[PDB]
């Protein structure tokens, strides 16, 4: 229950190209690296000699793959992904000992999707049937999982920032962390969203109606690189992290690097989330190294938003995270992989409730 040494390490990544799982799929087997991505919901695969891959599901090789006859188009702003339906067997070779029946989309077009130069060949959705494409009658694999197995409903991510890390399936692992987890509920199941109640920039609140914070709304994001702030919230953070370490002004808005000769003059960053308990919250504190990732030339790993607060590996590499979704909860411990970060609490924090947005 407390310890998965076959799934420590499974996880590898390139600075920026998002953390990747190997997975099987078919009969025979066909080895393929998967992004672990929270922020969406469909296992989609490469199923085409698209020359940025290294490999590619070939359905006529497997004796188990049927047929949802059935298409799926994902849009992008910048491009797209354009799929068939279908189910196979699907296993994770350092994951639990299981095979499971799953939907999989079959990529057979796509634009600005694969990266030229990864080591990934599709995406694992590890969301909500919510947010779903087409739509959520489309059984995510997680669900799948749990629905076929023994596998408890919950998983675990520790993101070491070339990168490694672990993805713990069925349980947590206590070694991958230091002192006590933190639970913050899980608002919705579509995304992986949370409340952000309190905002400190060096220990000095923002003092924003706490409702912008979560404009839209807040989620926890394995598949995106910053930390991505609403408009607003992304304006008054600049002004005081600026105001803290009194350098162009594209550099804030990620328009151009900022380059130095191979941490101080930059503030924590604390982020207090909405406890188990009313009134209650507890707090999450990252450090100049979490948000100015290296490409000496750095990227400001903070940027705007107009789909809310995302919580990307910038934040997620300094902690443990549990996706507890047998309790609709996420758990935050300090990373025994990651001045330190810190999750801390309790403290008392009123009018939570008011901290979400409501369409
Ligand atoms: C992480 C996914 N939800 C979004 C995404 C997909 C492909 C890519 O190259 C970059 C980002």
């Amino acid at each position: 229950r407390g310890s998965f040494v076959e799934m420590v390490d499974n996880l590898r990544g390139k600075s920026g190209q998002g953390y990747y799982v190997e997975m099987t799929v078919g009969s025979p087997p066909q080895t393929l690296n998967i992004l672990v991505d929270t922020g969406s919901s469909n296992f989609a695969v490469g199923a085409a000699p698209h020359p940025f891959l290294h490999r590619y599901y070939q359905r006529q090789l497997s004796s188990t793959y049927r047929d949802l006859r059935k298409g799926v188009y994902v849009p992008y702003t910048q491009g797209k992904w354009e799929g068939e339906l279908g189910t196979d067997l699907v296993s994770i070779p350092h994951g639990p000992n299981v095979t499971v029946r799953a939907n999989i989309a079959a990529i057979t077009e796509s634009d600005k999707f694969f990266i030229n130069g990864s080591n990934w060949e599709g995406i694992l959705g590890l969301a909500y049937a919510e947010i779903a494409r087409p739509d959520d009658s489309l059984e995510p694999f997680f669900d799948s999982l749990v629905k076929q197995t023994h596998v408890p409903n919950l998983f675990s991510l520790q993101l070491c920032g070339s990168v490694g890390g672990s993805m713990i399936i069925g349980g947590i692992d206590h070694s991958l962390y230091t002192g006590s987890l933190w639970y913050t509920p899980i608002r919705r199941e579509w995304y992986y969203e949370v409340i952000i109640v309190r905002v400190e920039i060096n220990g000095q609140d923002l003092k924003m109606d706490c409702k912008e914070y979560n404009y839209d709304k807040s989620i926890v994001d394995s598949g995106t690189t910053n930390l991505r702030l609403p408009k607003k919230v992304f304006e008054a953070a600049v002004a005081s992290i600026k105001a803290a370490s009194s350098f162009p002004d594209g550099f804030w808005l990620g328009e151009q690097l900022v380059c130095w000769q191979a941490w101080n003059i930059f503030p924590v960053i604390s982020l207090y989330l909405m406890g188990e308990v009313t009134n209650q919250s507890f707090r999450i504190t990252i450090l100049p190294q979490q948000y100015l990732r290296p490409v000496d030339c750095y990227k400001f790993a903070i940027s705007q938003s107009s789909t809310g607060t995302v919580m990307g590996a910038v934040i997620m590499e300094g902690f443990y995270v549990v996706f507890d979704r047998a309790r609709k909860r996420i758990g935050f411990a300090v990373s025994a992989c990651h001045r330190t970060a810190a999750v801390e609490g309790p403290f008392v924090t009123l009018d939570m409730e008011d901290c979400g947005y409501n369409i």
